[PDB]
């Protein structure tokens, strides 16, 4: 019975890529899904719930990388910046889900769960590449004195900057995955060899 | 009489900023501006037109580096992706208008000319950078065999990322100019003295 579970989430992640999801409603969800208005309600509440659920089945999606090998630590974090970049624009639920988030879900008081959930990806994330950096350092991979937080600034910064090329213009529509690792490890160089993200 | 023109451009940023460019209507202009429907009309034939002619009396507000100063070619770079990254996010007319084009216009078939003049920025700037460091190299300043394209992409790609990050979150919000700073000279160096930015 809970595989139509499945059912409507990808049946949600077209509804709500389709039209935004403010203007999704619950029955529009059982047409595309091919279930009965009843069905869809039987397992969840309202939209928004049936949203929420869409986005965990997204994220239990997003590979964990292995916080603790034996690699050096900047590998772990560029492995993750690699895969993860690979998940946002390849064609997968994962793609979809935030494309859904990010532009087709308005700031209404309405959408504050989907708001909060957000950031806490945001959040996750962005901490994540402060204990990757902090790590290389203590593991002396990386310049002791070097202004941490100015350089994650830095790293999420570049991050940021290639995915908004991938998404959207043509200037990596050539061979784009081996050159955003380029421009990640001369990113990565950087933080090793440049004076200006030291501190004092 | 053409000094009640300015009355209407400054008058039209905050209109259009207020409300969309798509919603807004030519009588609210005249209203915000404090002139006569007719008065509007007289100097324009459009709200389209208004706001073509708001967009430029802003960009001859965006300081032209000199191309030719007997300087490092990454220090006439710099300058500029310092002088302008600040009109973008400092609170003059320029900074009104790059907000109205980018996220207050629609994309309906209407601002076709409006998405153009946009483009023609886009491009315009894409292509100063592309020049700058290219002279670099011509002028010995960075590695021959260095991969252009791909340095361009870096940089380009750095700028935008650190431009989201002033806008919109509080991560630079304590000193952000010399910090920013620092960060886009450590983004310089890395086409000087990074392997992963060579070609073959």
């Amino acid at each position: 019975s809970q595989k139509t579970r499945d059912g409507i989430l990808d049946a949600a992640e077209r509804v709500f890529l389709e039209k935004g999801v403010g203007t999704t409603a619950m029955a529009d969800l059982a047409d595309a899904a091919g279930v009965s208005r009843g069905a869809v309600y039987g397992h969840y509440k309202n939209k928004i719930e049936v949203c929420l659920a869409m986005c965990d089945r997204a994220f239990g999606q997003i590979e964990v990388p292995d916080e603790n090998a034996r690699v050096p630590a900047l590998d772990i974090l560029l492995r993750a910046g690699m895969g993860f970049l690979r998940q946002c624009c390849e064609p997968g639920s994962v793609q979809r889900v935030l494309e859904i988030l990010y532009l087709k879900c308005e700031r209404s008081d309405e959408n504050e769960p989907l708001l909060r959930r957000r950031e806490l990806l945001e959040k996750q994330g962005q901490r994540f590449g402060l204990r990757q950096i902090r790590r290389a350092v203590e593991r002396g991979e990386l310049p002791a004195r070097l202004d941490v937080e100015l350089a994650s600034i830095y790293l999420q910064s570049l991050w940021d900057g290639i995915c908004g090329t991938l998404a959207w213009t043509e200037r990596l529509r050539d061979d784009p995955w081996n050159r955003a690792e380029r421009m990640f490890r001369a990113g990565l160089d950087s933080l090793r060899s440049s004076p200006y993200l030291l501190l004092a």
